[PDB]
């Protein structure tokens, strides 16, 4: 059942700066197989891989997704689910969608048709997650992101009738939007949201935030995180889905002790909750790996995988 799938999730991390940017390596990380490997060892069960297809397909109907483009997702895909990893497959950054949802739905709808029917024959370790962050429009009116969920879930399910499809609340998967989420009568749904409370700490320095904002922000636990999950968790319960948290996580541009509270802390709560998660993410700003020494990031890393209990 959707209970067990979202515990199969457990702790996973995202293949960021990588699929989502215009390009692969646009935004600094182009993918190797041998990530797949390094991320089971160091404890993680589970891959979220962000991809933006808006820049691959074609812009008038049918909106064919590139053949290249979609080999290479076929290729993340295979070697992350041969090598025992689960993988989240979503469509991550869509500028037109937010900005114009029902301008932009008939291009939208047909990338999910070409996306579940390629992959309708995947094990239940592949996962699909509508759309990342609903924002623009649909903050404005969120009925227009269950609207459309419904739609995608149902072109989802014209070829995969029970896989287990992630959903996220407007608000770029904002917990205290899931009160508007609205969700169909579904047995295989696991929602998620996103959480970088603070931003001011979390995302410190982070350019691509309009306004930026100033570094220098340090952080320690008081009951933010507390109060938020809990919050979550009675929303899951209320609504009987489980949750996946797909994506956490604390920009380098913040001094490395506050972020490792900060990543411990929220990994902790998020446990506690029961919560499958994804960190934001391997290899780039956020990252728990270093390329360029082919080292991790070892206190960043411990605080998501301790190694006693309680640390
Ligand atoms: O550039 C706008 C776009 O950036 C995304 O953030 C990237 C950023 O572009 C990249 O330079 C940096 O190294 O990593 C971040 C996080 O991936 C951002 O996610 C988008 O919302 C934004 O539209
Ligand atoms: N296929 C190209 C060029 C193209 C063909 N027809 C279009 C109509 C609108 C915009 C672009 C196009 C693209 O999608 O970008």
């Amino acid at each position: 059942g959707i209970v067990e799938l979202n515990r199969q999730l457990g702790r996973g991390v995202n293949l960021g700066n990588a699929l989502e940017a215009p390009w692969e390596g646009a935004w600094g990380v182009r993918l190797e197989e041998g990530f797949f490997e390094l991320i089971r060892e160091a404890g993680f069960k589970t891959i979220r891989l962000p991809v933006s297809w808006t820049h691959h397909a074609g812009r008038a109907a049918p909106y064919t997704i590139d053949p290249a483009f979609f080999s290479r997702v076929d290729w993340a895909v295979t070697q992350a689910t041969r090598r025992g990893l689960n993988i989240v497959v979503n469509v991550h950054h869509y500028d037109e969608l937010n900005a114009n949802p029902q301008a932009e739905e008939a291009r939208y709808l047909s990338i999910w048709r070409q996306i579940a029917e390629r992959y309708r024959n995947q094990p239940g370790s592949v996962y699909f997650e509508l759309l990342n962050e609903p924002h623009g429009r649909f903050n404005d009116n969120p009925q227009l992101w269950n609207d459309l969920l419904a739609k995608a879930l149902r072109v989802v399910r014209e070829s995969n009738p029970s896989r287990a499809v992630i959903v996220g609340p407007v608000g770029w998967n904002s917990l205290w939007r899931l009160s508007e989420l609205r969700l169909p009568d579904d047995p295989n749904l696991i929602v998620t949201f996103h959480y970088y409370d603070p931003l001011e700490f979390t995302h410190q320095g982070a350019e691509w935030l309009n306004p930026v904002p100033p570094t220098g922000v340090v952080w320690h636990q008081q009951n933010a995180i507390a109060q938020a999950m809990e919050f979550a968790q009675r929303w899951a319960e209320q609504n009987r889905r489980p949750i996946f948290v797909g994506e956490f996580g604390a920009y380098e541009k913040g001094d490395l002790d506050s972020r490792v509270r900060w990543t411990g802390a929220v990994r902790s709560e998020l446990e506690k909750r029961n919560f499958s998660w994804a960190y934001w993410e391997f290899a780039a700003g956020f990252g728990i790996y270093d390329r360029t020494t082919r080292q991790w990031r070892t206190p960043l890393l411990k605080a998501l995988v301790p190694e006693q209990p309680k640390l």
